[PDB]
């Protein structure tokens, strides 16, 4: 096979991408063990959907799961009718969901659970999948002719052959694996072709963050989660939380051997100890280093010239509300909070005016990183932290560490029901979550 | 008496203003005839009451009506609990408002019956005083050397020795009489004893407007409806729609009678013809000029100097929400609307958070002028037809124009229901208006 591991694609045909995944446990070869995981498409990762804007996407999803599942497609501003986090698709049933995708959209987005209660032990298992957006931009000659790859960052924990099971402390945290995959394998190598690289990054872990760093090298960020930036922004490391994506472009600089790393990176974790009469929460402190892939620089790298400009970004209307969220935690009970609520799906909580833009003030007023997601209408990050964020582009997560307030720009585009919620999924299933309503 | 003639004055002692009221028909002497009349306290204008910040006012109003009534404390920023536009008060029955003077107040303000369907005739029957809340400004020289009088501008027409009764085409215009008075007088006359005078000024009318003009004579604007601006301005003319209060001061520049005027004013009302194959509707064009009263001015006048400064208009905290209220008309139906919807005491229409700050525009789509009327929450007028507002103070209630939209900065105070509608009253009872809910 290709050195490189990446989901086999499924692309649309003549406008069309027509589909029957089944949901089901399937034994498999996994970091060179035998293993029986949750799949969509019997692989794990499960298939990469390619699209086109304006095309139809028909997706009948069979579920062979011993419980109820459904989908959420995360990141695409459809209809929460379609998109519906409510839905419940039992054991044995079959559900088509049925789309199109709008005009104006680009990047790499992803499907997975979300059945509330269950997404945590359904995503660990292996429930998820890519989904890109193929641009007219794609065409321009310093993306067209850079090499592309998919890096579904994912990890995982096995015992007896099979996930893991959640333990207490995995409700409170969000569960963290010791196998640190890529695409589901084990730090596989990317031999390089090419000197300029276009790399698609997907978080779909439960609570794992990925600072990346390449050995010797910046990245360019030329997309956020749900479109690219106005033009290509240099970094020296990039903070992937879960749910998030990145697109970037690596200039491979001279011949060799690059690590691509998780660095060190403490998102407030807890454990517990006792040192004579306490049984209290103790930081478990920043993660440890991983190297996530061997990048192999190829002979005399001539790396291409960056485009001059991406996608200008819409500009917005002036907003009609403000909104503010207020994140926190009851670590002990495992508990989350929004507004001093959990999760109601009989309960509406924010009332919104299709087609205005709201500005919604996010704040943490807990210990650990939490990363916001809002189903449906991509926002834009003005500031996390007082800080003005350097670039202009679509988001759908944002993170927040200890303390932080984020401020949003927020058109709401389809009506109906929808949620927002904590992307640390078992936080989500343990209530971080509330409904938003727009009419 | 005193050749000009005002309401009496009840006064608060010891910090507590404590009457009992009763609205009864009163038989009077009314602009040199005999009529009978709804009176508060078996006159017309009803007393002035006189307060001051922080004083306990303890109202019982005794309905002595063969309908039911109640009380709006018009323009008071008091709890709508207190100030209840749903509360009826039966044939016979009695009811005590109680309530604190806020703090941070100054200015004239009035109470007249608020019982939906029934205010028109109520106070087009002489259903209406006034109430000033005396501030320690009133203690700077350039004030307290000035001669004070209140001026009640309220029309009336009589028919069988009582108020005349409303027409359909009042229903549809609002009620205009043929009487023009000034506190109940018709074209007083004010011999002034000093040069300069400070004149409270209050539209109790249904629906007339008072285009004021003193002959020869700027006026200078120191309030309007409820508290001082920041300082005078200049003004030749003074447009007071029903519902509006303000106060001027007067320099009386050389000796001699100097009219006050109601001058020309079109508020679109209509009329009916028939040109041989029509019966449809057309302007009644400019009111006829009135002379409200005759000022003498005393010998010499040497008019004091304006204060260089009143009160300063307090800093808001910037808005959370913009909200969009479209005032439209069925001419022929008489009804009239507020986006596209009338008045249901069991409807909420908005929905707002208090010590807040909302943007409220306030558009005008139909043909006549509406003067527009929020209780509870005193709003600072930002801007008019796009033009900018010469002056900062806090006003409740704002004329529109055919077509124009007013800006209002609205700081939400009380919590509970309260209402907003036209002030024209006939308008309000046929359904112009809609429930704010403050939580
Ligand atoms: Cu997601
Ligand atoms: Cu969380
Ligand atoms: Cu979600
Ligand atoms: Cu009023
Ligand atoms: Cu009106
Ligand atoms: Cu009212
Ligand atoms: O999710
Ligand atoms: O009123």
């Amino acid at each position: 096979g290709p050195s490189f591991p990446e989901p086999k694609v499924v692309r649309s045909q003549g406008g069309l991408l027509s589909l029957k995944l089944s949901a089901t446990p399937t034994p498999l070869a996994i970091a060179g063990q035998r293993a029986t995981l949750l799949t969509y498409g019997g692989s794990f990762p499960g298939p990469t959907l390619r699209v086109r804007p304006r095309d139809t996407v028909r997706l009948t999803l069979e579920n062979r799961l011993p419980e109820p599942t459904n989908l959420h497609w995360h990141g695409l501003p459809i209809s929460p009718k379609v998109d519906d986090p409510f839905l419940e698709i039992p054991p044995g049933e079959s559900w088509t969901y049925e789309f199109t995708v709008p005009k104006e959209l680009a990047g790499t987005f992803w499907y997975h659970p979300h059945l509330h209660g269950r997404v945590a032990p359904q995503l660990f298992a292996g429930l998820l999948g890519a989904l890109v957006v193929e641009s007219s931009l794609d065409a321009i000659p310093e993306l067209r002719e850079a090499e592309e790859h998919l890096l579904v960052l994912k990890d995982l924990a096995l015992q007896g052959g099979r996930p893991a099971p959640h333990t207490p402390m995995d409700w409170m945290n969000g569960k963290e694996g010791d196998l640190v995959l890529v695409n589901g394998a084990l730090r596989p190598t990317l031999v390089a072709q090419k000197a300029t690289l276009r790399l698609r990054l997907l978080n779909a872990s439960n609570a794992r963050y990925y600072r990346l760093a390449l050995q010797d090298h910046p990245l360019y960020l030329i997309a956020a989660d749900g479109g690219f930036l106005e033009e290509p922004l240099e970094v020296s490391e990039l903070l992937l939380a879960p749910g998030e994506r990145a697109e970037v472009l690596v200039r491979l600089r001279k011949e060799g051997r690059f690590l691509l790393q998780a660095l060190p990176y403490d998102r407030g974790a807890m454990g517990m100890m006792d040192m004579g009469g306490m049984a209290h929460a103790m930081p478990q402190g920043p993660s440890r280093p991983e190297t996530l892939l061997y990048l192999i620089a190829p002979k005399n790298p001539k790396p291409l010239p960056l485009p001059k400009a991406l996608s200008p970004f819409p500009t917005l209307p002036a907003p009609v509300v403000t909104r503010r969220l207020v994140l926190t935690e009851d670590m002990m009970a495992a508990r989350f909070f929004i507004n001093g609520q959990v999760f109601d799906h009989r309960r509406v909580d924010l009332k919104g005016q299709a087609q205005t833009v709201e500005v919604w003030e996010v704040e943490n007023q807990g210990d650990m990183d939490h990363p916001f997601h809002l189903h449906v209408h991509p926002f834009q990050v003005l500031s996390v932290g007082g800080r003005p964020f350097p670039y202009r582009a679509w988001k759908d997560v944002v993170n927040l560490k200890a303390g932080e307030v984020a401020r949003l720009l927020v058109p709401l585009r389809e009506k109906g029901r929808t949620v927002f919620h904590c992307h640390i999924v078992e936080h989500e299933d343990r209530g971080m979550m509330g409904v938003l309503e727009v009419g």
